């Protein structure tokens, strides 16, 4: 049997990350996922890197599918007649207790049982799921709160952008760039009334007491002055 | 034998998402099922979307009826009858336990058990328990809360709007009028300031100020001044 | 053989509701459907609820390619074949002449003849021309003309709105908003001039003179008189 | 075998003309009819009076569901029949093909055929498409548009008041009242200029010349004297 | 035999759609296809996309001249003749009544029965008659009237320009600049006085009131101020 190309698993891999799981990777997943055997389905859906959630929503999905057909389709109970063996469960379509050389005799069977085409409509219908409930985040999409921690968002925000697939040079851009752009006016204020170029340290020592007593009663003085 | 159709399931779904699980559910269900075998039930009451709570409660019921129907029907003390039939449990009248042609076979003996008779009254109980006391979420029930951050307050906003049953048009429009009316007065007063047609971003880093000092002392001085 | 499952049937309803018709439908509809017998794409395109000019004009694709199909194909020489069973007609293929053990029969034997792929490949010719041209309707496309009655308007109105697929507060949300939001300016200044909160009756009383002689001598003597 | 009775049917026909296929007529029709063969409810259906489009849409949907179960459901191959009677078929099903001998065989065998809970469920879909989608007419419905002559108004008030079911006191009083409740601003003023107690022949004499020459030239001469 | 080619196929197809049955598609069609059996004219004249009109007098032209072939030549008697093949007639030309086996005998006979060059001639006279009368529409030719409404000639723009040849960024070019073009005086002026790049629904907003009971009294006024 033909297994699952390296060039096509990078090709997956790179679309995935590419398309940030658009409903573009609805029509690709499909195309070079024809006639593939379900471990060589695990194997594509593993590879995946990051994600978490999308993984979470599709591993339920498969779930659930796979208990409506063990519900809908039961078992026989018995020996094994010679010239056939065990039906697929659930989980054996799944390709969870299922070894490679049962999956390809159930599709080269004859009849044959399409575990392959009924996982992939499971991933498929999880994949649907997944594009419609699944909001990717970006480090455009991380801001800091109005009273949360300047350090704190701080470190979420390079926990983000290690998490993020981009070259060295542009994530030292990004946070040359987003970290002062994107921050509480109040945060902000302080960063740029500081002289640009400043270090990391010297703009969290900055912001360190903002929220605080000294600086509440600061800028209360300075509206009331102000408005007065 | 009779099993569901795919036009009666579909109507079934469709009129589930329609009226939000109102006491017109509970006719129309009782209405679809008639002659209905537990397997039937199972696939009826398994393939409605959302609604998650309300079906947990359902299911809760569902099990809280079957303990009580399993304490009241004691089983047969283990040998088999020489006729080859087996008292129905509590479980597999819901259909956990139980296949089709077992459920077939007890519906169909003389006398008959109606075990799908029994299972559309267990579920038609949780559905009144449903509607007696559930109530399912709106995009319109999503309001800005008094000390909430606008960014929470939209990420609520779109995970509500995701789940809901509506066309892109339609969402859009409310994503471009709902969003913004409601909101918190101080938000909102900040919205209203910028003009219309402002990107989210816009709305974001404009409502980033609320609730932080530099945006607390400024209301203060300005409420301050106004008053004298 | 494995027909068609409540679950992906829903799913493919649910996915046609949602993005009416848009080309996110075609990959999903060759996703869904793997193997499917003829008959099984038939429920897969019936179940369709809403969209009646798309559907029309996918009907009419199938009966193109099917007389298209039987054009090229002839009737093979000898009523009666022990060794095998009739070949495809045009009609037979899309289903509406055809029996499920033939259709199996066929895409089972040996040489396969797969009526599933080819009735596949008339349906997705029919929705790519259906996303190529349909547009579908919805309640902000609903517009008063400018010498439309405001009760046809308003009949109009809800014939869409109750045809539209939402819930029951979002509806009466946008019977709220839209009717005013989506009128003549006339009959938009005369609902304006009627205070907020007036009842649907209320309204269509007010809006009953638009078009007779006595508002046409109204506007026109305020015309003069602002003028003048 | 009991049929049907009287009392039931009447009471049907007394709730469809009151609620008008409100929603509260889709559980009656379930209560009213449990166990009635298809001829049983053929009856209850043709003696509902009025709602022309009720039972267009209803009927519609019936045929829909027939074809549906003949393309599901085949004709088995082979007249003879020795050991039984034969299949049942989507009209014979719905009761304009099949006789009572013939549905009560079906009813009755060992294993029974469900031809009466299965025609029950096809006019229970109708009766939902009925209430999603129809709204009754009624006679405080017609109001007279805005370049309608008052005599094809009154013409159709009367149709429609002759369509309606109420009492012959009612009736009047409704054509005293409504009459000139519901008119355009010409001709209410028209008749609140004639005296109260005017005949129907010089009301409508009265509003004989609304949208003529002299009437229009008269109004706007009047809206510019006013102006100026 | 040597069927016909895709390539020359699809030149055949570009062609039309280019010019669009100018009077150059009539040496075009008698040099793509030479001796084409009729299967492959009705092939080269069914894969025409658009111009319904033109295809349907083709149709009326290709079915009058299989009349009068008809007519002119009369149905030899002999039920059977062992000696040679049925003769050619009127609806066997076009190939509505003929299979390629048949054509081709035909085709190559001593003596030759011509139902190639005789189908082609029709056609020829189908084409010269097309050309000499039928006027393709195009997205310039889209015109309002001046008493349309501004929705009805934007649903016809819409419709006539997404049944064009073009792509995608010169239809947005297009519709960009015709729609505001292409307009009444009044509905162009009131889409010169509203700012450029304003969206299609603000201007289907403005343009609503043109040709109501206001819009005519406020031009009509203006136009009195002017002149007084
Ligand atoms: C008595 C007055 C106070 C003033 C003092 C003298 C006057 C002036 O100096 O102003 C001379 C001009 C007139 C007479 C006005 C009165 C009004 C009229 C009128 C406004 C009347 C309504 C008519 O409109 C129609 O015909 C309606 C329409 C839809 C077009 C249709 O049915 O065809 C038109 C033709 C538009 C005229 C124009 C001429 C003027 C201005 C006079």
């Amino acid at each position: 049997h033909q297994a699952i190309s390296p060039r096509t698993l990078n090709a997956w891999v790179k679309v995935v990350e590419e398309k940030a799981f658009s409903p573009e990777v609805i029509p690709m997943f499909s195309a070079l996922s024809e006639g593939a055997t379900p471990q060589d389905l695990n194997t594509m859906l593993n590879t995946v890197g990051g994600h978490q959630a999308a993984m979470q929503m599709l591993k339920e999905t498969i779930n659930e599918e796979a208990a409506e057909w063990d519900r809908l389709h039961p078992v026989h109970a018995g020996p094994i007649a010679p010239g056939q063996m065990r039906e697929p469960r659930g989980s054996d379509i799944a390709g969870t207790t299922s070894t490679l050389q049962e999956q390809i005799g159930w599709m080269t069977h004859n009849p044959p049982i399409p575990v392959g085409e009924i996982y992939k409509r499971w991933i498929i219908l999880g994949l649907n799921k997944i594009v419609r409930m699944y909001s990717p985040t970006s480090i455009l999409d991380i801001r800091q709160g109005p009273k949360e921690p300047f350090r704190d968002y701080v470190d979420r925000f390079y926990k983000t952008l290690r998490a993020e697939q981009a070259s060295q040079e542009v994530k030292n851009w990004m946070t040359e760039t987003l970290l002062v752009q994107n921050a509480n006016p109040d945060c902000k204020t302080i960063l740029k009334a500081l002289g640009p170029g400043a270090t990391l340290e010297e703009m969290m020592t900055a912001c360190q007491g903002v929220g605080g007593p000294g600086h509440k009663a600061r800028v209360i003085a300075e509206a009331m002055s102000q408005v007065t």
